[PDB]
């Protein structure tokens, strides 16, 4: 079986690149963040633009819903990350520590949590309430492309153009697990499976891997897709079938059987990068985002 998601929405109001897309946990909302240094909020449904989230003196790389859709946080090239109250529009806290841009961002589950990871080398973990920072890892040795809770929230994983992934305890921040192959391309992309036994990671060899992260082993490659530059976002389609979703520098939206590994859709529109892709919550929708030539957003709807 394939999907046959096809276009429903293209979202304009960018003026720069986008960076990342992100539907909210209720699935009411698409966040989306940009160069253009700021955080748009549109309707999953209808695509209706709802508000302009600002603040960020610099382009933002990453936004991150809390648990209950509540709050966003975002990262900056202003080093900064920032708390925001998506109901009011207003900063709730600056997080500041990292030396360099924050590239990557994300809620623990109970969102009392969020993690970062900088071009600095580092991750952090900061307290939502205070906004105060809890812990630095030193965790890479190269800018930290990707940061990520598992389900329960207990472990973080990191990836690195050092070409590791690494994850992490939170309650300690001491490193339980290096993934490394034979070779080390830069790892652009990570993230934990729904269930957190697996992870899924890009290579800027054109490759995505699923890691299974208990006995460090890979299990499934992915490949037909172009990515060498950029650190575009992959995600694990659950609503319908069981695909893997990612972004390619060739334009198009690419989705693959997660279990034979087969490309079974490729999405055609967007006129630049594919640098981000979201899969919603409980509907058969993607969202997806592109780079400069484009700006846009675009929405897919499929039946499986
Ligand atoms: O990908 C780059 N720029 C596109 C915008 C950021 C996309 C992004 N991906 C993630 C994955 O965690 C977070 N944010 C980029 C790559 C190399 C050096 C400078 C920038």
């Amino acid at each position: 079986v394939k999907p046959n998601y096809a276009l429903k929405f293209t979202l304009a109001g960018h003026t720069k690149a986008v960076s990342s897309v992100k539907f909210s946990p209720n699935g009411e909302w698409l966040a989306s963040s940009s160069a253009d240094k700021l955080i748009k909020i549109w309707g999953a449904y209808d695509g209706k633009f709802e508000k302009t989230i600002s603040g960020h003196k610099l382009g933002i790389s990453d936004v991150a819903w809390s648990s209950d859709s509540n709050l966003l946080v975002s990262a900056s090239d202003d080093k900064t990350l920032k708390i925001w109250d998506v109901s009011s529009g207003k900063c709730l806290k600056t997080l500041k520590g990292h030396s360099n841009y924050v590239f990557c961002c994300n809620f623990n589950p109970q969102s009392n949590l969020i993690v970062s990871g900088s071009f600095d080398e580092s991750v952090r973990i900061w307290d939502v309430k205070t906004g105060k920072c809890l812990k630095t890892l030193p965790a890479h040795s190269d800018p930290v492309s990707a940061v990520h809770f598992n389900r329960d929230g207990s472990l973080i994983v990191s990836s690195s153009y050092d070409g590791l992934c690494r994850i992490w305890d939170t309650a300690s921040g001491q490193c339980l697990k290096t993934l490394i192959d034979d070779d080390n391309p830069p790892v652009s992309f990570v993230k934990f499976s729904p269930n957190g036994k697996y992870i899924l990671a890009a290579t800027l060899d054109n490759t995505l891997k699923l890691w299974d992260y208990s006995k460090g082993k890979c299990l499934k490659t992915y490949t037909g897709h172009k990515n060498e530059k950029y650190c575009i976002f992959a995600n694990f389609s659950v609503t319908g079938g069981k695909w893997i979703v990612s972004g390619s520098e060739d334009n198009l939206v690419y989705i693959w059987n997660l279990q034979t590994k087969e490309i079974v859709q490729k999405l055609q529109g967007h006129t630049d990068v594919v640098i981000s892709t979201a899969c919603h919550p409980t509907e058969n929708i993607i969202a997806s985002a592109a780079l400069e030539n484009d700006k846009t957003i675009k929405l897919w709807k499929s039946d499986c």
